């Protein structure tokens, strides 16, 4: 019948555009009280409570948590989705290129969870989901630093899963393959084709498809015994 | 809102008791036209179309397919769930102990899919799910033969996934941890405790919990881009 | 300095040609007393003790064990390498095509280990290695049955590893990518190229390269704490 | 006969004590010209060329590279082994606790490879190995940050493997289980026992055992086709 997500308060980092917006949108049409953090809050999602925050700044995220708790109530769900790339071959990557992705994609994830966690423990309820990636698990050329971080979140989620279990709090990861967002839609046609040919399903995925995987893991009904897991959504691109 | 499973015809092997019954029951309350095969069809599930069949016999399964197609219509979903154990330490296992699990758990799975596959290809639609196991992925003492087969189904599903993609047909696997069925509820209390202590979640899983994972993979709406994947439901017992 | 393999008795199934011959050859030049079983024993390896045996027949393998124990002494190492293919798309595969690969590749592996295991336990020493495959882990089109079995051996080895640990007996698996044997050297040039382009290393592997991985796992010196592991040799084809 | 490591120049980060010292020691007795970087260089390894350097400082590592190249010649091998812990439960971990492990264990690894990589590419030869961990792959309680980084190095190595293949340069990872170093030998007896009971092999591993796995991956002879792989050395603790 129903996923136990009605009136549940959920925070999505990076939820203004792209995959994050898609997660926000779907959770809304499941009856959740969704909030999102980002650098801009346009959206155009009206009913969503956008909060300008920066995952690399812990004060910024703790403030957003306070604002969200105050307006919507105690938080059940967190989707750590905000991430960036600084793509280049290993010897062309500067310390700045490492500092940037490590801050948003690794540190920023923990800073996105840290302001909601103690409360989740008190309420003995909560579902945490980090995003990504096929590059994190398989590896990717030019993404030696992106990959380190997307493989890093999987390790963070597995340990967090083992810590949170005594409170009935779950942590999992979704590892998307190549997904049609505005970013990947601007990549050269000849590169899109080379990649699409690697995918047995013969297409990139859609954002609403990642949203569904996140929803499944957030549902206290559909995945109550799922924790520490990586859910691959890649059309058999990586198996 | 809804998983695209209303009026969808789904076959569950081993669906009279245990986990299979739970999968049957939940698919029913999602509006699916569910059928099951087994050695007995009591159930007591009335509205479910029980067909006496044997996964080790291909004539038996092709007959059941014919009966099911005829009564309910063209098949969308298949859950290859029927499996057995012949547990013993490696040197105490007889050829009969190998023949038995290999037939039901490996061969029987392919024989459960073979009578529905050509039609799924014609209709360019279908979602296949094999079950198990934590023992298949981690290994288990006394289950050297059970494990070979539950690891074998994962390989079967990954290859089938890659073959079926050109028809929009998906294949995945669910790998349950230790689940409270009537079989595991009769295992010695001191062994149940030794195992339960290994599980961060501090309990065995429930059958309706495996049912939900199977439903997620069958949904053409919730997992349209999920294929070739293993979904672990183990409470972080194996991560 | 040296791998503790001098004067060690090692049995290699399928060791007359191909990868098996390569494993036999290298173990010999490490000072091991190597024997092999196969359907033919030409070899042309002279110093190797070829025994005509069939992995699908347990009497046949137990006889070979007796012969080998008698001529060379108590067995330390076993390489379960004999395997076959019956390649076809899932709906074109006959029960005979399933029975064949399941017997040689799954059952035949256990039947290759069963006649040496009780003695290894007595001597509290031994290293077991099964072969394969990239198809077992990734999946492969047209190899839905080969893959089920090569994924099956990994599960068998992980469980056997957990059982054999109390005797200091180790079990592991080597998962080769595409390897230049006489079989793969007869595959069409256009298919060889399509595959070779998938491999970052830009070549198929060589048999002496699989031999080295097997040697590493057999060495009681180099891998004394390695058990339950899969060693991939694929040139980053599957990561 | 021999691993192609005689007269090969190899750098080991964190090689003064513990596992690093063990790797240094074994490579030496394989005829390699080994150097190590660390915060102290006592050792007491005399013949090893200790260089005081800090993996978190890129100038410091590029200087060490220059010194090592100048004294020993062009570098073939790099073992990124230096790592630290700041163990605590997720909500007790400060930004400083994240910054520390992320710098040494993730960033520090890339900074250990960056000064040798361009030359390896020129010479079309090289083998890179990062360390760890069982916590990186499985997850561990109290190590939510250590784990993120040890899972991160695996992703870094897989991407680096795919980039370096066009130059015949290999990258792999060794994932040790619990190893008897001076650090783990000071952990409480009751915790050592709780952990040792989880290990089928019934003991922690030894440093010379990790050294052997690193040697295998560095050998241009024994692992010429091994790249992008994780080699687990855990006594079946994690399978």
């Amino acid at each position: 019948l129903s996923l136990g997500l009605e009136d549940k308060v959920i925070v999505v980092t990076g939820g203004n555009r792209g995959i994050g917006a898609a997660i926000v949108k779907l959770l809304q049409e499941m009856g959740a009280k969704v909030a999102f953090t980002d650098l801009a809050t346009d959206g155009g999602n009206t009913e969503a409570l956008g909060v300008v925050a920066n995952v690399t700044d812990l004060e910024s995220m703790t403030a957003a948590a306070a604002e969200i708790t105050d307006k919507l109530g105690p938080v059940y769900g967190v989707v750590a989705n905000a991430g960036i790339t600084k793509d280049n071959f290993f010897p062309k990557l500067t310390p700045a290129d490492w500092d940037a992705v490590l801050n948003v994609n690794l540190k920023g994830v923990a800073y996105s969870i840290k302001p909601f966690i103690e409360g989740m423990y008190e309420r003995k309820a909560g579902s945490i989901v980090a995003i990504s990636s096929i590059s994190g698990e398989r590896g990717n050329v030019g993404q030696t630093n992106y990959s380190a971080t997307k493989a890093g979140v999987i390790g963070m989620m597995k340990s967090l899963a083992r810590e949170g279990a005594r409170y009935g709090v779950r942590a999992n990861a979704v590892a998307p393959g190549f997904i049609d967002t505005e970013m990947t839609l601007a990549i050269r046609e000849d590169i899109r084709e080379k990649i699409t040919k690697e995918i047995p399903f013969r297409r990139f995925g859609k954002p609403e498809e990642i949203a569904w995987a996140v929803a499944f893991l957030l549902s206290p009904v559909a995945s109550s015994y799922v924790t520490g897991e990586v859910l691959r959504v890649n059309g058999a691109h990586h198996t």
